DNA sequence: TGCCGAGGCCGCTCAATTGGTCGTAGACAGCTCTAGCACCGCTTAAACGCACGTACGCGCTGTCCCCCGCGTTTTAACCGCCAAGGGGATTACTCCCTAGTCTCCAGGCACGTGTCAGATATATACATCCTGTGCATGTACTCGGGATATTG
């Protein structure tokens, strides 16, 4: 019981980790979506928001 | 000679762009939502990733041995051109019809919930189907000789 941190702000990301880890689990996938494979897809894809 | 005829420079007037100013109307940004339900933190008992000789399979390697590449030039018409003709694509106008606006109006159905079932998952036992292996011939192939078709 130390409050909460988000795993966006842990990563240093505008975009939701959460959310998206939870889209990629339940997506036509293969049963085991890591956290850290949600880390490097909040930012490849934020990445384009910015250069687009 | 002549004359003049033909000749070469400079203000109106109109017609797109260009940029400016007016005012007004939804639509954007933002607030407070409040609200709630997802994210998180916190455990657990959990699956599945992963760092790591060795059998050994095959990727790569040192040879010789030839066609298709490599080189030439004649020619052959392919491809380009220009110029003319005809029309059909184009332009500008007038009449016309509906596209579009709004407004009223209903119920069709897409929306939503309320219950809880036939569905399919998971286990254990298991038999069976299917793979990997080993194994004859049968053909589809490459060659040689002659007939038919077609180019020049």
């Amino acid at each position: 019981k130390t409050k909460a941190v988000s795993r966006s702000q842990r990563a240093g990301l505008q975009f939701p980790v959460g959310r998206i880890h939870r889209h990629l689990k339940s997506r036509t996938t293969s049963h085991g979506r890591v956290g850290a494979t949600a880390a490097v897809y909040s930012a490849a894809i934020l990445e384009y928001l910015t250069a687009e």
